[PDB]
């Protein structure tokens, strides 16, 4: 039997996996990261827009602050995230991108000067100071109001990677791609490590320590039309489920972009809008402040792409021999903020869809690209199955709610990261773990046989066209609008699938670096997690951010604020078991109201929102006359917890 | 914390342990081995004479058995050791020599035709038949009545230890140089593996498994003039008993060999002898049947090697400015009876001591060879210490007794390892082990702080001062002839600088390839096992075997037919708590009596050994009269176990 200890281990060398892997080998903690592909081709690479930070150094980026971040945070999560999580965040996100800058990452930073803003209308002449020169700049970006989007180009996500990753390499981390895993190891509810299947070689082997930290990334996957990587496919997130002891939350929570390239879902980034660029519709025009006038751009996912199918669906749909469709043109927005800044989403125009971005406005059509969902988690970064921790768009720590805020999600990564990874550092330092030789064999052995019936099967099922069914599945029915028919003749199908999943036949016998397998013991896992989301969708029922169900179309706050706290705790069973968990408003710094956009007054009220929001305003107004300080009365509407280096203030310009 | 795991580690890649590693790496169990130097440069290496296998091939190796080789070991046991592992053994030796021969090893093979033997007096001309052409040769050897001691040369034990080694680099297992072991880790006396300091690097590493071996051979080292290389100090021997569960058997038991050069102590085999040569006096003449009539020289060491002593102390040792000393006369053997076969012990004699062999005599002077005691094992391998097994001089399985079989060491080593190896390879893939972190940390942080103390030590001691004079103590009170006062001025001597080596002073700090480091945590734990000897013969007042008490001269049957078990229970205690083991008669399968030389009627004798006797001759006879095979009567008198694969017996020429 082949075993490998360390101290602690990382399942997933993203963005977030590596940033936490630091803060563990930094303080003696000998630790591992597997990971499918090398750690700098993960899927943060491929970031446009930028992360959000509460910054305040550009003349846009003025007076900005946690609160407003904090608000902008949680008026976009439609009330349905933790709101002292959303809190720890913000406090951190600010000196997060400051150790960013101090590691390499070249931010993009402001020049002393009159710009040439385009605004909605067009060209203002913006004028930052001088003694702005240097300093991080920002970008508007969706549903902001403040420019704290900061970036690197339009290639940021790249740069943080690569300075993170390079980091791990500095300090002595273990990096040891193309080995995948594939079975968590609990005893007693608690996790000891992960059995891996070296993807070349073949074999299994036990990975034990102390710790076990979960960061697979997205399930955009699950759905055939997504902006997501080829490996972002929930592997990871399918395995804490597979243990039938640790839940997902909000697997129904899935967020959808409005301009993805179509039909190919290459991203085409939103700093489009936000540097000026807007939307014209088949008919040529703003279908921006005519179906909502606070800009439909510049508004969240779940806003911004709507009407997006309302307009098509009303056979305004001007197709091609792939679908109907609509265009982005900045080709007014200079030739300079095209070439540069949207640099990546212009070449990405002339090598795929054969045109000039500077020029024209692209084939365009919103399809998924983020998951809020993934393993739920408590604040501190721990799940259900004490031991096994995540962070990144992988879990479910829910700073996100029903729908996550452009720039958010890479600043959740390191954010979450260096939180996280203090927590983790903690307790792979602290607790102390009893391994048992009859348990490691028990899953290795256990492991090994799987793959072996696998090979010997006989089943007649093409995997690829399994694999390809579900997609189709998704795509369709769980789209941007659901409904309580088409969200049942797919939690059934999906079913029906994972039934035949079970009966499928490899031609390559090989044991070894085989594709085909691959994708054999990875479906079954998908679709297990396709069922968490159609079915976890399917019950919810009623209109919630990024949920919106045709039938249900009140945002209830009475029955429904709550997370679908979905679980798989027996292996035979064919559907996840839903159990809800429900939400406090004397605990929200924030009461449940209209979240500043999308249609007004939509959401069936709960009386304890508004008492307690009368008490906040009660709270709020006192101590402003007693004369404390917004961290002071913070305080007071809800305290929350973080770990000791994070503790201190971020210092802006100008105090 | 760094460490690492295999379902068996094999602390000492000697030739045992090698051979161990074999049979366990051969059926699924992933091993490593760790080991002071590179295996193919261990001690056994420099193996002269043979190994001695109940083979029957040449014309004199004829008509040898099982049975005679039984005998020929017990008798020359002076019956101190076990009858039954005595028994395992014989029964494997020569399937043990056919592996060998099978995997490369030349063995010098017989030749259709008249040889020109040597014998005692002069040449006899011998004549191999010609059904013995280019089957396993043989030799005459040290004590032995039978011809049955096999050779390649005179460096046989080289020919071996690399057919072996050879032979793990073809299975995969994992070989570790320059990596110490440095304490056990026992947790409810059990073994989970051990510390391991990487002597080039400096750093510890836990090695956990299952299993764990321990062969680390001999202790030599412990005596100034001794033939073992000078990694031969019995540090393994040492950590064994610092875990003060297991217990060292006979450490006192120190075999002695008659012709080391003098001075530099480089072995000169004893095939000098068994081909024909032999020692001349100071007067140069022959003391051989001079004081004993059977042949001074094919007499066992304890023997050959007493008056060696005894004419030098009568004032007749003819010195240098370094000591008296005799001379071996193999001039007349032919020169091409020593060009070859005796073609190492020629250049040996060249090289230092400046003289020709088939030319003249050399400076001999009998000193410290073989070390029959070490970690006391049970007849399965396994010790007090469930877990920890042993194999080869290293330990005390004790088929030697208080005085090994000349060419029997390195067939006990390939043996044992066969043997031992299927007893290891059951209890790793069976016994299922409670890996406690807590415990492992306990361990490592604790032998981390150790190092450092080292470092930062400011005592003043110069451990090579203090090394050096354990080595004078030794050679000088605990030599061939102890005596009562003598081992008691040495059992406080010995004490004194266990008690001032925890005082001693580096002056190299760096932590890494130190050498100066090395023989300051060495050293402690070599005096812990010299007191275990010095003190163990202080105790074991009588004249058994290589036991020669100038004041009880006596093999005392009556009191002593015990094994001297030697532990250290307690952290704190300056000198090893001896129990003794007492040894049944009515198992033996021949009772105590006259060895077949040395000083005749010199054993007070036992009782029950002659009731024994008796009722051996009537179950003998009777069966005998009844037409039962030897191998009938030897299961009556006393049966022995063996593991499956080694039960079939071992098919000789003529049957
Ligand atoms: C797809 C996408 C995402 C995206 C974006 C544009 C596109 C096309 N633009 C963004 C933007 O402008 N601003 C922003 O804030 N976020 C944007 N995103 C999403 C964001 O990059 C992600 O949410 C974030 O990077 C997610 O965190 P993380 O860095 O940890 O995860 P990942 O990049 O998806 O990588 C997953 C890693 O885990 C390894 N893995 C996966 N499964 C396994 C298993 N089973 N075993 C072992 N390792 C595993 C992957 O190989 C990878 O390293
Ligand atoms: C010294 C000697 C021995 C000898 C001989 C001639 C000389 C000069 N001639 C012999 C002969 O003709 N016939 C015979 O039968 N035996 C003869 N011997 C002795 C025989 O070779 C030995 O008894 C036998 O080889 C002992 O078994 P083993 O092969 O296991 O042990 P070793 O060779 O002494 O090697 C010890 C190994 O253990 C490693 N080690 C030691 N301590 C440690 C620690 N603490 N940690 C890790 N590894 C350790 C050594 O490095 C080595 O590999
Ligand atoms: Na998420
Ligand atoms: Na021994």
């Amino acid at each position: 039997m082949k075993v490998q200890y360390c101290d602690s281990l990382v399942i997933g060398g993203g963005l977030a996996g590596l940033r936490a892997a630091v803060a563990t080998q930094q303080k003696g903690l000998s630790t591992i990261v597997l990971s499918l592909i090398p750690v700098k081709r993960s899927h943060s690479a491929a970031a446009q827009g930028g992360m959000q930070a509460s910054l305040g150094n550009s003349k846009m980026s003025d007076g900005d602050n946690e609160d407003l971040h904090f608000m902008d945070t949680v008026k976009g999560s439609d009330w349905g995230c933790d709101q002292k999580v959303a809190r720890m965040f913000v406090n951190t996100a600010p000196k997060a991108i400051r150790e960013l800058a101090a590691w390499g990452v070249p931010w993009t930073r402001i020049h002393k000067g009159d710009r040439m803003a385009i605004i909605n209308a067009q060209k203002t002449t913006i004028t930052e100071e001088d003694f702005r020169h240097g300093l991080i700049h920002s970008r508007d970006f969706g549903g902001t109001k403040k420019w704290r989007t900061c970036y690197t180009a339009d290639a940021t996500g790249h740069t943080m990677l690569f300075a993170v990753a390079n980091e791990c390499l500095k300090l002595g981390v273990s990096i040891q791609d193309r080995k995948e895993a594939i079975a968590l190891i609990h005893q007693d509810g608690k996790c000891y490590g992960a059995v891996v299947r070296d993807l070349v070689t073949g074999d299994i082997i036990a990975y034990v320590a102390k710790g076990t930290l979960i960061a697979t990334g997205g399930y955009g996957r699950i759905y055939k039309n997504t902006t997501n990587a080829v490996v972002c496919e929930g592997t990871g997130t399918a395995i804490a489920l597979e243990t039938g002891i640790a839940q997902l939350g909000n697997m129904e929570a899935v967020q959808f972009h409005p301009t993805p390239l179509f039909p190919s879902g290459i991203l085409l980034t939103e700093g489009c809008r936000g540097d000026g660029g807007i939307l014209r519709d088949v008919d040529g025009h703003r279908f921006m402040p005519d179906y909502e006038p606070e800009k439909k751009e510049l508004a969240s996912r779940d806003v911004v792409s709507r009407r997006m199918i309302e307009h098509i669906r009303k056979g305004k749909g001007v197709q091609s021999p792939y679908g109907q469709h609509l265009w982005l043109d900045i080709s007014i927005l200079g030739r300079k903020h095209i070439e540069t800044n949207l640099r990546d989403v212009q070449e990405i125009c002339e090598y795929f869809a054969g045109i000039d971005p500077a020029e024209k406005w692209a084939p365009v059509l919103p399809m998924q690209h983020y998951s809020m969902g993934g393993i739920r988690t408590d604040y501190r970064g721990e799940a259900k199955l004490k031991g096994l921790f995540s962070a990144g768009e992988a879990a479910c720590w829910d700073m996100h709610g029903f729908n996550r805020l452009g720039g958010n999600s890479v600043s959740e990564a390191v954010v979450a990261g260096m939180i996280v990874g203090e927590y983790f550092a903690e307790h792979c330092a602290n607790t102390q773990v009893d391994l048992e030789t009859k348990t490691l064999e028990k899953f290795v052995k256990g492991q090994e046989a799987y793959m072996k019936s696998l090979v010997e099967s006989k089943g007649t099922e093409d995997v690829f066209k399994i694999k390809n069914r579900m997609k189709d599945v998704m795509d369709d029915n769980v789209g941007i609008f659901r409904d309580g028919p088409h969200l049942e003749k797919a939690v059934k199908e999906l079913e029906e699938l994972y039934k035949k999943s079970k009966n499928v036949g490899i031609k390559n016998k090989r044991l070894h670096a085989n594709p085909e397998l691959e994708e054999a013991y990875r479906v079954p896992m998908m679709l297990k997690v396709a069922l968490c989301v159609a079915k976890g969708a399917l019950d919810r029922t009623e209109s919630r951010g990024a949920h919106n169900r045709e039938d249900y179309p009140k945002r209830d706050d009475i029955n429904w604020l709550n997370r679908t706290l979905a679980s798989w705790p027996n292996p035979e069973q064919t559907l996840p078991t839903l159990e809800y968990e429900a939400l406090d408003v004397n605990e929200m710094e924030i009461a449940p109201g209209y979240r500043g956009y999308g249609a007004k007054g939509n959401y069936i009220e709960n009386p304890l929102s508004v008492k307690r929001q009368e008490e906040i305003d009660k709270i709020q107004s006192e101590l402003e006359a007693a004369g404390k300080d917004r961290h002071a009365i913070q305080e007071a509407l809800m305290p929350y917890e973080l770990p000791a280096k994070y503790k201190a203030r971020n210092e802006r310009l100008g105090d």
